[PDB]
């Protein structure tokens, strides 16, 4: 008995407009019809507005690794007219032990070189020469990744956006889906003034993506969001820490990264919580002060600004794109986890050939990319 506009005809419907959902209706976009349907009056004010903008290969599990290696070309090489400044800049990592722990340190320096040819080990005495804020007593070693980079993510996020825009897709925020149903061959979104059909749904919500499903009677997949806070502070007086590389400890304890003038500093959390709009806890806040305090002669006055936001995993870490088993149309672009930004060129590329049946492109089969290792059909036996 409420008045609502005609139903509006697409290809693909996509759920939430931040770093997933852009980056596929950017790589769709191009190909039919995209309407992004956003539930918050902007496109990142969830996870995606709320990271510590880093790249970082040597990260996570082997397909998450593979899927950042995988984006680098886009991020450092985009196509024309996709944005007006580079979208990297350098940062190095070095991930210290600040545990005394050199089998640790060594397997993860390992690894990583396996994966980056320019990783180094350092002694403590050259993690100290780095960042000399570092206490000596508390440095047992380090990893350096000379190819780490810092992410302009609104340039990214909103380069995508823009690209589905130019493409004549439709990025509508204020437009949460409040109702999903398949209807004559279709997914049907109700959202409050109209309703969107397509016949694919693509599930790009976040810390929401279970409900979604929940929504649409589609078996979930058990994300589980984890709130990681952050906040910023101010270098004291003569310290010049411009060009610092992000730092973390080797069990992810905290880091600190320069961001411009100023300091990011995190307890690098993961407390488990519900999808929400998270709010930074004092106790985060207060942890990764400290910890930070006695890592280092820094000592910290009172933040700039604090937030937290979520990352969300599914129970092997790895993400997913894929349709839904026995949910025709139902397209899943899930569980980002720590990783979504610096992924988001390989992840959108891949669901987005996915959802149109496609093989996956070359370049991300030769970094060892495959449809199976995507799909959410692994969580289960
Ligand atoms: C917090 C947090 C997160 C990261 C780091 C720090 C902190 C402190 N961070 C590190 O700590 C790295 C170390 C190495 C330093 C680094 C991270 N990721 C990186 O790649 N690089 C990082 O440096 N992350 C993870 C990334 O932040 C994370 O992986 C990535 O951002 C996930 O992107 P989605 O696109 O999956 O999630 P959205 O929430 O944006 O967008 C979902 C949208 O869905 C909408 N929505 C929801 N429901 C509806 C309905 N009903 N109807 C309609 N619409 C609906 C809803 O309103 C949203 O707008």
């Amino acid at each position: 008995h409420h008045h609502h506009h005609h139903p509006i005809e697409a290809d693909y419907l996509v759920i939430g407009a931040g770093i997933a959902g852009a980056s596929t209706g950017y790589w769709l976009s191009a190909h039919g019809r995209v309407v992004v349907l956003e539930r918050e009056a902007q496109p990142g004010y969830h996870s995606t507005g709320r990271s510590a903008a880093h790249y970082t290969v040597a990260y996570g599990t082997p397909q998450v690794r593979a899927l950042t290696a995988a984006s680098r070309a886009f991020f450092d090489n985009p196509p024309a007219g996709f944005c007006e400044h580079p979208l990297l800049s350098p940062r190095p990592e070095m991930v210290v032990d600040f545990s005394d722990d050199p089998e640790e340190l060594r397997r993860q320096y390992e690894s990583g070189k396996a994966l980056v040819p320019q990783m180094r080990l350092l002694d403590a005495e050259q993690a100290c020469s780095i960042v000399p804020v570092l206490r000596r007593d508390k440095v047992f070693g380090a990893t350096y990744d000379p190819t780490g980079a810092d992410i302009d993510t609104d340039a990214l996020h909103q380069g995508y956006l823009r690209g589905i825009r130019r493409n004549q897709g439709q990025v509508l925020c204020n437009h949460e889906a409040l109702e999903i149903r398949r209807v004559d061959g279709a997914w049907e979104v109700r959202c409050d003034a109209g309703s969107y059909r397509a016949a694919v749904l693509v599930n790009a919500a976040g810390a929401w993506c279970d409900a979604i499903a929940g929504l649409a009677g589609v078996r979930p997949l058990g994300l589980q969001p984890k709130r990681r806070s952050a906040f910023i502070f101010a270098p004291p007086p003569g310290i010049d820490c411009h060009d610092w590389p992000m730092l973390v400890s080797l069990d992810e304890s905290f880091y600190l990264k320069p961001d411009a003038g100023m300091l990011l500093g995190s307890p690098a959390n993961a407390d488990p919580v519900e999808a929400h709009d998270v709010q930074p806890e004092q106790l985060d806040i207060a942890t990764g002060m400290y910890l930070i305090e006695e890592a280092t002669t820094l000592t910290i006055r009172r933040p700039e600004h604090t937030w937290a936001g979520l990352r969300s995993f599914v129970a092997d870490g790895d993400l997913v794109a894929g349709y839904a088993a026995n949910a025709e149309g139902f397209f899943w672009v899930a569980a980002q986890g720590g990783y979504g930004i610096q992924t988001s060129a390989a992840m959108g590329e891949a669901s987005a050939a996915l959802i149109r049946h496609q093989p996956l492109p070359a370049h991300l089969r030769e970094h060892g990319l495959d449809e199976a290792m995507l799909s959410p059909r692994r969580l289960s036996p």
